[PDB]
């Protein structure tokens, strides 16, 4: 319970690794604000997986990347931990939603209104939530950017996409320099190939071919990153601060 | 009590991160050879402090960097295990013990350059190579690096040439050793509090303290707890990494 009487907010914890990361934050004792765009089935499933072992999450529902966003992110988050706690005092930030897709566009396919869609999402609107959101975060908080190993392994396919991380990344260190005089920590995590529950994973063939690029020979599983997310979130990690948290099975060998 | 059960032997644990390593280790269940080179005295203090703390540790003599010095550590380690649990099941390896105001470049001699990488490069590689013997899939290697190796500070040359040597065995072992789900990887330190006396001089430390984007130099703890966690479970999918544990010393 190394988290008791903190407040988190996971963006994108309906599924995947956000999902796993809310509910391991919770079961540190974090009040969760499980964060989602439109499936509110996935989310309320997150919720209800935390309320049953013992936690305390809510939902809130915010389309990043759209005017109003980050406003409408936070009318949310500040009801709800005002409601539960007579606050709206947020010491952990894990910028994990992302449009983010096995298809991928290979380079001759890109257009210009998906750079828009991947940077507003990946990249911009993390910046304006950690600027947000440092508002309310006490001295020791802890702000979570979770980037990809393709920022170090060359796929076409995901230029785009990578782009979007890379600019993340620039947000850990810039912003790590900036916040620690007030002892919040910025650090990146990066995945390698990781089981969202996405129907890709349901396909033993192609899982299979995915599975080598992990030096362990498998895929990951949400819980293998959302295990060091979530070390990051302690007090534990406080001497490691605008880092690249290699999450990815030995990907980047 | 994430290592219940478990062997770990950290490298010069009589003093200084090592000792807070061991302390650490300890106190989530790990039985811990506690290794040092000569300092007898501070060895059995890291061991009497896990005892009064509830836990369980040993003390191992062996000089690294000298003819026998694997032979003579493990045979301290074995006897050690062996008496305490009935197997020689080693766990967790940390290879923190090193050779550590620097020497200006022109003043570096060959002998100085031997020494140091006995002791800090080429131990930690014939280390690694006989753990592996005792270790079980699942395992942890651990190797204390230095910021320095990122950093530039001539006077650090020769003892960054070693630790950049040290980090090759991290990546190219982390590889090797992937098969058996035994990781490897390096925790790089900043400056850090290691009970030396110039952490007595207030005005000295207060230069040191400006490394770190802090503005503090790092406990030995501050370390020991990265280290701590990577030796856990949940750690699995970290392998082959540069772990900064320097307080934000590379920001600048
Ligand atoms: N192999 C992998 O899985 C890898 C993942 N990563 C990164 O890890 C993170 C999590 O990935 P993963 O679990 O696979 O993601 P999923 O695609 O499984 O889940 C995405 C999550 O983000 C939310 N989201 C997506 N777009 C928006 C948006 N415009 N506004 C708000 N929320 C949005 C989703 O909400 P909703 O449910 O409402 O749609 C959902 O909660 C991402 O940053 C990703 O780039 C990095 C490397 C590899
Ligand atoms: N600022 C710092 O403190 C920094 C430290 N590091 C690294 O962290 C690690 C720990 O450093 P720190 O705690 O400062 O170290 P200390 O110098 O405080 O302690 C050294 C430890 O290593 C042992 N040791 C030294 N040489 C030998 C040898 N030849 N054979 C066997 N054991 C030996 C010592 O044994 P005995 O007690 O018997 O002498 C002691 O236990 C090292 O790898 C160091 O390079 C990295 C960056 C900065």
């Amino acid at each position: 319970s190394r988290l008791t009487g903190k407040n988190a907010l996971v963006t994108g914890s309906s599924r995947g690794i956000g999902r796993a990361t809310a509910v391991r934050l919770a079961r540190e004792g974090a009040l969760v604000a499980v964060h989602y765009a439109s499936n509110e089935a996935a989310a309320d499933e997150t919720v209800a997986q935390i309320e049953r072992e013992g936690g305390r999450a809510f939902p809130v529902r915010a389309e990043l990347g759209v005017a109003g966003d980050v406003h409408e992110l936070f009318l949310g988050l500040e009801q709800g931990l005002k409601e539960r706690t007579g606050e709206t005092t947020l010491d952990i930030l894990v910028n994990n939603a992302a449009v983010t897709g096995v298809d991928g566009i290979l380079p001759e396919d890109v257009t210009a209104e998906q750079l828009d869609r991947y940077y507003a999402v990946n990249a911009k609107a993390p910046f304006l939530l950690v600027q947000r959101a440092v508002r309310n975060m006490p001295d020791g908080g802890r702000i979570i950017n979770i980037s990809s190993g393709l920022t170090r392994c060359a796929v076409p396919e995901q230029v785009a996409y990578s782009m979007t991380k890379g600019a993340l990344e620039q947000i850990t260190l810039h912003m790590a320099k900036h916040l620690a005089p007030r002892g919040i920590t910025v650090n990146s995590v990066a995945p390698g190939i990781t089981d969202n529950g996405g129907a890709v994973f349901d396909i033993p063939e192609i899982v299979e071919q995915m599975a080598q690029s992990s030096a362990f020979k498998r895929v990951g599983e949400a819980g293998d990153v959302a295990d060091v997310v979530t070390f990051i979130a302690t007090d534990e990690s406080r001497w490691i601060t605008g880092a690249f948290i290699d999450a990815s099975g030995g990907t980047l060998l």
